[PDB]
C-alpha cells in the first residue's frame, strides 16, 4: 500500500505545480514589459526570456531569466573592457527605468558582466537580466524539445527531482550545492542511460556545440517504449514508470564514480580528461572567433583600440575558468560546455552523496515503508 500512496501523492504535487491554462498569456506579458523597460534603456531592445518558463519545466512562481539585446549586439565583445563599460550604462540606465515602471526590489549589480534583478511588479516572479545570454536561450530551447516528447512523462520525473533536491538540499546554490539547472541535466542523462532518452551524439554548431535544430531532429522520431502510450490518461500508470525512473536516479548518483566519470548529455559517461580535450578544442575555436570580433569592432572604433592583449588574455582565462575539469562534480552545458556543476564546494559532497544514499535507501530498500511526506521532508537546515 505504502508504494502506492506514495505514487499517488507524488503524481499529486507534479500536479499542482503545474501552470494554469492562461500561463502562456502571462509570460508572454512578462516578456512585453520587460521590453517596455528595455526599450527605454536601449537601442533597438531585444528581449528573450530562459530558464524553468521556456523549458516548461516550472511553476507558476519560478524564477525568469531574461536575456537583453540591442543594436550592434555582439556575444564576443563582452570582456572587453571598453564595450563591458558601455554594457554597464546599459544596465544602469535600465534598472533606473526599471524602478519607474513598478518593478519591486530592482537591484544593479556592477560588474564587468552586469545584470539586473527585481520581482516583477505584477506576478511576483524573480527576475534576473542579463545582456546577451544566448547559450541560456538555445539551452531553454533544446530542453523544451525534450519536454514535448512526452511533457507530463518528462515533466512529473523532473518535477520531482528538483522538489527532493531543494527540500534536501542537493539543490541550495547559496549553499554551494548544486543550481536546478544542473540537477536537471544529471536527471536526464540518467534517462539516457535507460534508453528513455536519445544521447545527442552529433553536435553540429560551429564551436562544436550542441544546437536546438540538432535535438529537434534527433527528439522528432525518438521512440518511448510501446507501453508509454497507454500512460496520457491514468497518472498511477505514468507514476509507475516515473517511480521507476526516481528509483533509477537515485542509485545512478548514489554510486556514480565522479573520479573518472562527468555528466554529459553528448556523452553520457565521459571522462573527465576527455572533457577536458573537449574543453580545450572548444576554447580553440572560441578564441579565434572572439579576436577575430575584437578586431572587427576596433576598426569600427578606433578610439578602444589598439586590442589589449592583456584584456583578452584575461577574457580567454575567464572562460578557462567556467570549465574546469578537476572540480568535485563536472556537469556539462551541452550549449557551450560550460561545467555547471564547478562551484559546487568540496565541503559540501558529504552532503550531496548522503543525501542520495538516503533517497536510494527509502525508494528501494524501503519501498514497503514509502512516505511522501519523509523522503520529501524539508532539511531542519
Amino acid at each position: 500500500v505504502a508504494k502506492r500512496e506514495f505514487i499517488r501523492g507524488m503524481m499529486a504535487h507534479y500536479r499542482a505545480s503545474l501552470p494554469p491554462p492562461e500561463h502562456s498569456v502571462v509570460i508572454h506579458e512578462l516578456q512585453k514589459r520587460v521590453l517596455d523597460i528595455g526599450m527605454l534603456a536601449v537601442n533597438k531592445a531585444h528581449v528573450e526570456l530562459f530558464g524553468s518558463h521556456v523549458s516548461g519545466f516550472c511553476t507558476p512562481h519560478s524564477d525568469a531569466d531574461i536575456s537583453l539585446t540591442y543594436r550592434n549586439f555582439s556575444p564576443w565583445l563582452q570582456g572587453m573592457e571598453r564595450v563591458d563599460e558601455q554594457n554597464n550604462k546599459r544596465m544602469t540606465r535600465f534598472g533606473k527605468e526599471a524602478s519607474a515602471m513598478g518593478m519591486e526590489d530592482v537591484r544593479y549589480i556592477r560588474a564587468r558582466i552586469p545584470v539586473v534583478q527585481f520581482t516583477d511588479g505584477v506576478t511576483g516572479i524573480h527576475c534576473d537580466v542579463s545582456i546577451g545570454n544566448i547559450g541560456g536561450v538555445e539551452n531553454s530551447k533544446i530542453l523544451c524539445a525534450i519536454r514535448q516528447v512526452f511533457p507530463d512523462f518528462y515533466g512529473a520525473y523532473i518535477h520531482l527531482v528538483k522538489a527532493w533536491g531543494k527540500a534536501r538540499e542537493v539543490i541550495a546554490p547559496e549553499r554551494s550545492t548544486f543550481n536546478s539547472f544542473t540537477v536537471t541535466t544529471m536527471a536526464l542523462m540518467v534517462l539516457q542511460e535507460l534508453g528513455l532518452l536519445p544521447v545527442f551524439s552529433k553536435p553540429t554548431g560551429e564551436f562544436g556545440e550542441l544546437t536546438v535544430a540538432d535535438a529537434e531532429m534527433l527528439l522528432q522520431e525518438f521512440k518511448l517504449p510501446p507501453i508509454y502510450d497507454s500512460l496520457h490518461d491514468d497518472d498511477e500508470k505514468l507514476g509507475e514508470a516515473v517511480f521507476f525512473c526516481l528509483q533509477r536516479f537515485a542509485e545512478y548518483y548514489a554510486k556514480y564514480d565522479f573520479s573518472a566519470g562527468t555528466v554529459s548529455l553528448i556523452h553520457p559517461r565521459r571522462h573527465r580528461t576527455v572533457y577536458e580535450r573537449v574543453v580545450r578544442r572548444h576554447l580553440e575555436l572560441l578564441g579565434s572567433r572572439k579576436r577575430l570580433e575584437w578586431e572587427k569592432h576596433i576598426a569600427e572604433h578606433k578610439e578602444d583600440g589598439p586590442l589589449d592583449e592583456n584584456d583578452f588574455s584575461a577574457s580567454m582565462q575567464n572562460e578557462t575558468t567556467q570549465r574546469p575539469s578537476n572540480s568535485p562534480y563536472v556537469v556539462e552545458d551541452f550549449v557551450n560546455y560550460v561545467n555547471c556543476g564547478r562551484r559546487v564546494q568540496a565541503s559540501r559532497v558529504r552532503h550531496i552523496q548522503q543525501e542520495f544514499n538516503r533517497l536510494r535507501e527509502m525508494l528501494i530498500d524501503k519501498e514497503s515503508e514509502l512516505k511522501f511526506d519523509e523522503v520529501f521532508r524539508e532539511s531542519d537546515t
